[PDB]
Formats: structure tokens, sequence, C-alpha cells
């Protein structure tokens, strides 16, 4: 009996639960099985770099950068973490560690994930420190900066704004955003968790030139949990290998990315609608660009709306007293005009989300 | 491969990989299988109920059942916090102590010999949240502290207690196969870790047990910063080894109940290492009492996963172990002298027996 109105609404956070539907249908292909004596050590190959990186996801993660082009592998490290936010930590150390004079400051452009504000200060180190908003960043010394592409929250593709460098692609992928080039940089970023929708796996890998900078990570993540799930990395490698047949297929509710893309265009389509009508309420605009991957050039549809207001409102609070979470804009280095608000959960939470999009300001 | 003498064949038991358990666990067959459909385990959250929302309630269940089946440690009444790994646990405990505390740095300790991975644990970021001051022994100073208590301890093997304020037991060995089972642990904050136990160190799996509320809180939030959860299909794993190891424990067959295969394991072991020492001249290996095993319902030994090996003279023992190709962890270490090394009983039996040999043939 429980009435729908009490009924609240999270997309404060980012769980890609909207992947869940694709990867039942999938079937038995994806089933992963692990016997009783399989992936007892610690080590998985001393012949490498990061020892604790087992093989069958190394070739997995190199195909898929090979199939999609999105991101270049040759003459680097790779580097598996529990997940990429236990990769940007281990890479913020490192550089810190390699820097010639401490604390190193640490930046990203406004608005920025708000999550890198805490890793960067809930242990207290005094090797380096968070500086905030990198435009117009200016203090003296040596610096990290931070660039996330696409965006969190606002979803905006970016370079640098101002002395080393981290790039977070987490979202850099054809069903969010259309591949202009295959990325090359020291310091590349990626999550298994904004690909498939598996966050729960905590996966995700670091591409690394600098091999002393990709030693000092290993090392980082060593002390820091000795190493990373093993089965975590069998199960990665087993589904990123049926996306990548899926890759092939002509079927639209076969090839992945494809499955992806429409769901994620079909949702900023509807929000697009609702948004439009509205009296206060503002969406970002994207460029169109041509993928390299599809070949043809398309819209981007980030896995967050950057919700904003031209009224003098707390977004958030107003959102929230209509049973809505989402992530405060002042969070993220912005102001309380503005929301990020997952484009990521399940169908019925979307829908319910979009109905009340409307609904309100027309009645509270 | 062959043609390679087994002479350059080098003996790492530097490290603690706990393969013995290898054999073991192949024999048990395919009640241990573990199956993961594509669709399973996909969100970052477990139970939303819990202190520990990352916390996967099966997992949950065959620690309080293992437990309760051990009566090595109390879990009632206690918020129960996973971590990859001990380790991680570990340093959670640490930052949470230390972020309640009144003041910082908060003064970490640990009786020497101690576990030569705590040093790095609380260094390596250089947080100004707390301090390694090294040895509890000659601890003097003042102000909020830590003392780590591993029992049994890393690297002796010496069943230990606080010896100097805040207090976290690791009792990473404290389990029917390497001593016996003397009291159910009840302290605020004790560590598992399911790696020592099965042997299944590439889980990365570890849970804490913690009384005070606002300390168990403040140690999910570092994991979540840290790595925000842990390894679902880990979780799903390690609980469904737990519960067969388990049902393990009603069994007679020797090779069948685990505690017992392990025990035998670790006997057979430390007794062909006691008479190789004994007719050294030079080597000393530690002493441990007989006790009262609660679980077996004994009074008997102890064999722990780590051999304490020392010198009666002036060498530095893990170079000169190391021109024989064995490898060990030097006991400079673990706040010891150049005169003690640490062994791992927990390799391979092709590379335990060759560590004998390789022993007794030496000066």
């Amino acid at each position: 009996n429980i009435p729908m109105s009490d009924f609240v609404v999270n997309l404060d956070h980012g769980d890609p639960t909207a992947y869940e539907e694709y990867w039942r249908k999938m079937g038995d292909r994806c089933t992963v099985t692990i016997r009783g004596c399989d992936l007892m050590s610690y080590f998985s190959d001393m012949t490498n770099l990061c020892w604790f990186l087992e093989p069958e996801l190394e070739d997995a993660i190199k195909d898929l950068h090979g199939v999609v082009g999105n991101a270049a592998t040759e003459d680097r490290y790779i580097v598996v973490g529990t997940g990429s936010t236990q990769l940007c930590q281990a890479a913020v150390h490192a550089l810190s560690s390699l820097a010639r004079s401490q604390p190193v400051s640490v930046v990203a452009a406004a608005p920025f994930y708000s999550t890198y504000v805490e890793e960067t200060t809930y242990v207290r180190s005094g090797m380096y420190k968070w500086e905030g908003d990198a435009w117009g960043f200016d203090k003296k010394g040596p610096y990290i900066e931070l660039v996330t592409s696409p965006n969190n929250p606002d979803g905006t593709i970016r370079e640098t704004v101002v002395a080393k460098v981290i790039h977070d692609f987490a979202y850099y992928w054809p069903h969010y955003t259309p591949i202009t080039r295959r990325q090359d940089h020291d310091i590349m970023l990626f999550t298994f968790s904004k690909i498939t929708g598996h966050a729960g796996s905590r996966i995700g890998w670091a591409l690394v030139k600098d091999k002393e900078v990709a030693k000092k990570m290993v090392e980082y993540i060593i002390v820091n949990s000795i190493g990373v799930s093993k089965e975590s990395q069998v199960r990665t490698a087993k589904i990123l290998n049926v996306l990548k047949e899926t890759c092939k297929s002509e079927s639209e509710s076969e090839n992945f990315f494809k499955y992806g893309r429409e769901m994620m265009k079909n949702r900023w389509e509807k929000l697009r609608e609702v948004v439009k009508e509205s009296d206060a309420f503002t969406l970002p605009k994207y460029p169109e660009a041509f993928c390299n991957y599809f070949g043809k050039s398309l819209e981007s549809y980030p896995a967050f709306a950057w919700l904003g207001t031209k009224e003098e409102t707390d977004l958030v609070s107003e959102l929230r007293r209509h049973k809505v979470m989402s992530r405060a804009g002042e969070r993220c280095g912005s102001d309380k005009k503005h929301v990020r608000v997952s484009m990521l959960s399940r169908e019925d939470v979307f829908n319910v989300f979009l109905e009340r999009l409307a609904n309100m300001k027309l009645i509270k």
C-alpha cells in the first residue's frame, strides 16, 4: 500500500544500476566459475612491475582499448587497483613522493569531482595539499592537476587549465561521449564501474608511462592493501571479454556500446523535454563531434546531469523536499544553484525522477 | 624442466604466502566451487541496513558462524567491518582512533619484535594524525597513543598482551591449527584475516570486530574514501570457503577436518625443523608453552606459521642465509638484531624440505 509519493529517489551517488537488465539478459555466457584452490597466492606474476595484476585482465584491458581506440597502451605500464578511486590516490601519492618538495599542490578545474577533495584530505598527509580550483591557480612549487574528462559533475570534455597531471577518463567511452582521439598522456585512469556497471567489483586500471611513477603506485597499493582481489580481476576479465565479442554484433540489444548509447540517448531526450517546458531549470549543452569508434558525428550523453536553476534557490534542498537526493553543487566547488543528478539509476527510479521533476514548482 | 641444478633454486621464505593449504583445497573438490552470474554484485551497496553497508550478508553470517564454532572470538553486541585484507582494516583502525583522539599525532607502538609491515603502514603516507614510535616496551612518551598487539605474534609467534590510550588486537593467527584457543577473545578491536586461516591470501579479505560504534563508523568511512568498499566477489567467495570449512569441523577424517589437517601439518613441519636445529651447533628456535585448547578440548602445543630463527654466533643471519639461496625476513626489520630472521612455515612442501636440507648443511 506504500504510497509512491513517500518514495525517495536517490540520485546523489553514481551507482550504475542502469546496466543490470542488460547483463541479466546476456545469460550464462557471463558466468564466472572459481575452483576452491584457485587464486590463492598473493602474487600473480613477478615478471611484471605490478605483480598483483592477473594476466587475463591485462590482456582484456589492452584488447578493449584496442577495439575502442580510446587509449594508447603501448610503451607503458598497467596498474590495477581496487577501483579507480585507489588508483588516483596511488598516483597522487607517487607523484608527490617523487616531487622535489612537499607538500605538492593538488588542483582541479571547477566544477570538479567532489570525491577528489576528501581523497586528498582524509589522511592529513604532508606529501600534498588540496588547493581547489585550478582556474587561476598560480601558487609556486610542485603541483598535480586532476583532469576529469568527461568531467564529473558537468560532463565537459577537459584539458589542463594551468608540474604533473592525472587524467581520469572514467566516462571516456563510446556510450557516453564520442571518441575524438586515442588518448596518450602520462597517467590515464579508467574504471570498470562506469563502463559495464560492475561497481561492486572494485576494479580500475591505470596506464602509466613513467616507470618510476608506476613503480611507486604499485608500492603504494602493496602497503595500502597488498594488491587487489584476484576474483575481481578474473571476473572483470571475463565480462570485458564478452563485451569485446559484443562489439562485432549487429543486434542493437547485443552490442553493448550501441545498447548503452541508445539507453543514454533516450534518457537524456526525456529529461531534455521536461527541462524544456520547466520554468527555471537549465541543462548543459554539449557540442556534436565525430566518433572514431562509431565512425559518425554524434552527441554526448553524460552519466550525470548538471542541473541548474535560474532562481535563487538551494536546489539541493528544494529537490530534497520533493524526495529527490542529489549532489550539492557547493560540494563540487560550485554554487547552491546547481546539483549533480545520476543518470545511471534503474529505469523505474529514473522515470519517477522525471515525473517529480515536472510535477514540482507546480506542486509542493 | 631439467638441467637446472637444484642448488640454484631460490627458497623464498621471506614472505608469508600460505601456499601450503593449496593441496588441501584442491582435494576438497567441487563443493568449494564459486559461481557468479553476469548480473550479480553490480551495485556499490550490499546493505544500507548495516553500519558497514558494503558488507555482504552471507559473509557476515559465515564470519559469525565460524567464530561461533571455533569460539576464538566474541561477536555479540559489536559491529563487523570487512576490508581488503586485514592490512586495510588495521590502517582503518589506526586512522579512526587517531581521528577521534583529543590531539595528534597519536603515538603508535608495538612490542619488539614486531610485524615489520606495521612500520610501513604507519609511515608511507606521512600522516600528521599518528606517528610510529617503535618498540612498545620502552615507551614513555605522553599524550594519546595506540598499541598494536599481535597474538600469535609476527614474527616470534608469542602469545601477547598489552605491555604499555587505545589498542588494536591482531589475531591473524589466533586459530586452532596454529595455537590453542585458551579464551574467547573479547577486546574492543579484534582483527582477523582470511588469508592465514585457509590460505586464500589472493582474495584480499579480512574483518574487524569493533565494540565502539564511533570507531566502527570511522573505520567504514576510511574504507569508503580509500576504495569505496571491498570486492563483492571476494566476500562471496570467502563466505563460500568459510562455510565449507565450518561443515568440515564436524568431520572425523583428518584429511577432511581442516583444523585437524592444518595442525597435524604444522606439527610435522615443526618437528622436522626442531630436529634439524637440535643437531645444529648455532641456530636457536623459540620455545612455546603447552596450553589447553577449548576447541580441541585437549592440552597441546602451538606451531606458529613463522619460524623466528636465531643464531648464537655473531653473524648477519639474513646474509648468510641468502648466501645459501634462502630468502627470509631480516630480524632488524622487526625491531630486532642481525642475529635473527623470520622464515615462513607455510610455503609449499618441496620448498620447505629444501630449506631443511640447506639449513642443517651449513656454517
